[PDB]
């Protein structure tokens, strides 16, 4: 019925895939080493979900830090294949299923070109580490970002803008957010790009349209050729709409239980990580 990830790092462990470096001018040999360090906490994790019964983890954005960036200073793809193909090849005998969901600020649909470019140079370098991890059913996420008054064009210009992409449309999957779209908009979007619709429970309370939850699993599950994603988040009692809690309250998880109509992977997004259960 449902298997489980969480996303970036695992707190018990101390490990994360998600380190980059802030000082100026940034040599070669410090981005390889905060590159080591990032990949060695990936092998940690996967190593710990087979002993703990996680299928699922979300890779940090940052593991090769600054790779989409003109700037980054060597072949990234070259000098990690070989030890991306390991690691792809442990993901895939423990059967963990990879995913990516690149920043907020990552903006297909801008109405700015060089927000655009930045976006798909982010998206290229993600989808390409899936390639290299040999992640086949892996999954990148993404929101349909701003509205920018001009809600039908932006959707229109995200569309337009990654249509052409063929590696990164191999694992994109279009996700509801808590403001701008619902799970109807985003089943309209993701309809016009062939991709599936991963439903975030949080965001789907906080902005349902007019579908209660259990009708947008019903709508969303169909989008997947493989098992359906869902992501599954509480909302923090003290801070702002949408920003997640430690844990997962047994309320949500057993909401989510009751509304899905098959079999899920849940990816849990918690302050908890792997104790945000």
């Amino acid at each position: 019925m449902i298997r489980l990830g969480y996303p970036c790092e695992n707190l018990t462990l101390g490990a994360t895939t998600n380190r980059t470096l802030r000082l100026a001018h940034l040599t070669e040999e410090r981005v390889r080493e905060k590159a080591a360090e990032n990949l060695r906490d990936l092998e940690r994790i996967l190593r710990f979900n087979a002993d703990h019964g996680f299928a699922l983890f979300r890779i940090g954005q940052h593991l090769i830090p600054f790779a989409s960036h003109p700037l980054f200073p060597y072949d990234w793809e070259g000098a990690y294949e070989e030890e991306l193909a390991r690691l792809g090849a442990l993901a895939r005998a423990f059967g963990q299923r990879l995913s990516m969901h690149p920043g907020q600020y990552v903006n297909p649909g801008s109405p700015d070109p060089e927000v655009v470019e930045r976006s798909l140079a982010e998206l290229r370098y993600s989808a390409r580490l899936l390639s290299l991890l040999g992640a086949e059913d892996g999954v990148l996420v993404l929101h349909l970002g701003g509205a920018y008054g001009e809600k039908g064009k932006a959707l229109r210009r995200f569309v337009e803008n990654l249509r052409g992409e063929e590696e990164v449309l191999r694992y994109l999957a279009l996700e509801n957010d808590e403001r701008l779209w619902n799970v109807e908009e985003v089943l309209k979007a993701a309809e016009a790009l062939g991709v599936p619709v991963v439903v975030d429970t949080l965001h789907h309370a906080l902005n349902p349209g007019r579908l209660p939850l259990e009708e947008a699993l019903r709508l969303a599950f169909p989008t997947w050729r493989g098992r359906p994603k869902v992501h599954l988040a509480s909302q923090d009692p003290k801070k702002r709409p949408g920003a997640h809690a430690f844990r997962v309250t047994r309320e949500d998880w057993e909401r989510l239980l009751s509304a899905l109509p098959g079999p899920a992977d849940v990816m849990v997004e918690a302050k908890g990580k792997e104790q945000g259960l």
